[PDB]
């Protein structure tokens, strides 16, 4: 079974915390990959009820199980803040334009 499912992906706990991981650590290093510059601030205009602090970064998530490194980012997002905690998982998928909708 799928801890977190984003559209048609499937995502275990595992997959989500090494994502975060390797986002994470770029964010601590003052780095980023990708011409979209991930990890970001994630400014949660969709109005998510996240139940840690800010501020929040997203990181891509990839289906294929790959750590991101720079190319499509794909519509899956890991979202954590400052502590180094989970805020979230979210998608593109489902949702209209470059709106975010959370992965169940
Ligand atoms: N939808 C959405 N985009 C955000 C948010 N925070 C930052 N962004 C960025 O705002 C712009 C419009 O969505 C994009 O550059 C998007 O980045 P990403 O495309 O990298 O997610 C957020 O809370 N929601
Ligand atoms: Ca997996
Ligand atoms: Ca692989």
């Amino acid at each position: 079974a799928c801890d977190y499912t984003c559209g048609s992906n499937c995502y275990s706990s595992s997959d989500v915390s090494t994502a975060q991981a390797a986002g994470y650590k770029l964010h601590e290093d003052g780095e980023t990959v990708g011409s979209n510059s991930y990890p970001h601030k994630y400014n949660n205009y969709e109005g998510f009820d996240f139940s840690v602090s800010s501020p929040y970064y997203e990181w891509p998530i990839l289906s294929s199980g790959d750590v991101y490194s720079g190319g499509s980012p794909g519509a899956d997002r890991a979202v954590f803040n400052e502590n180094n905690q989970l805020a979230g998982v979210i998608t593109h998928t489902g949702a209209s334009g470059n709106n975010f909708v959370e992965c169940t």
